[PDB]
């Protein structure tokens, strides 16, 4: 599950690192793409893991804050 | 090394989750603190791991973009 999530994001990181090392994208473009990727990982871990210990009356507030 | 980094951040996450579940902090305050924590983890992984495959002429540009 999480390892399959990790593998998909590492394959995406590698796609951007390869474009960078191949000289098709700039270092700035590459760093911004990695940050976008890591931000999606952060939001997804909060929704799939941290959410489990949130009190039921706060579940709606938590989901909107995490996604927005 | 990385496991000692992981343990320190998990102890910080637990501090905020405990304050939340104890009712001392709001769900919003807790989510914003977790996001700050995860953002520092993202920036630190880019500087300690991704940096290793950056071309030497881009190392200065990479460090400033990651930190700023």
């Amino acid at each position: 599950a999480r390892h399959l999530l990790t593998e998909q994001e590492r394959a995406t990181m590698m796609y951007y690192l390869a474009q960078y090392r191949g000289g098709t994208i700039s270092v700035e473009a590459m760093v911004m793409a990695l940050f976008e990727l890591l931000n999606t990982h952060a939001k997804f871990s909060l929704l799939s893991e941290v959410r489990s210990i949130i009190s039921p009356q706060d579940l709606d507030r938590f989901d909107h804050l995490v996604l927005r």
